[PDB]
C-alpha cells in the first residue's frame, strides 16, 4: 500500500551515477603513473599494467552483465554506512 514508486526512483538516479563517476577515474591514475615514472623512469611497463586494466574491466562488465538485470546492488547486500 506504500507504493514506493517515487521512493524506489531515487535508487536507480542515484545508483546510475556511481558506476558513471566510478569509471573514468581510472585513466588518470596512468598519467600519475607516468608522472611518477619520472622518478623510476619504469613507463616502459605501462603496456604491461594495461593487460592488468583490460583484464580487470572487460571482467567486470560480465559481472555487471548478469547483475545488469539487477542493476543495483542486491538488497540483502548492504552495509550500516
Amino acid at each position: 500500500m506504500k507504493d514506493p514508486k517515487t521512493l524506489l526512483r531515487v535508487s536507480i538516479i542515484g545508483t546510475t551515477l556511481v558506476a558513471l563517476s566510478s569509471f573514468t577515474p581510472v585513466l588518470v591514475i596512468l598519467l600519475g603513473v607516468v608522472g611518477l615514472s619520472a622518478l623510476t623512469g619504469y613507463l616502459d611497463y605501462v603496456l604491461l599494467p594495461a593487460l592488468a586494466i583490460f583484464i580487470g574491466l572487460t571482467i567486470y562488465a560480465i559481472q555487471r552483465k548478469r547483475q545488469a538485470d539487477a542493476s543495483s546492488t542486491p538488497k540483502f547486500n548492504g552495509v550500516k554506512k
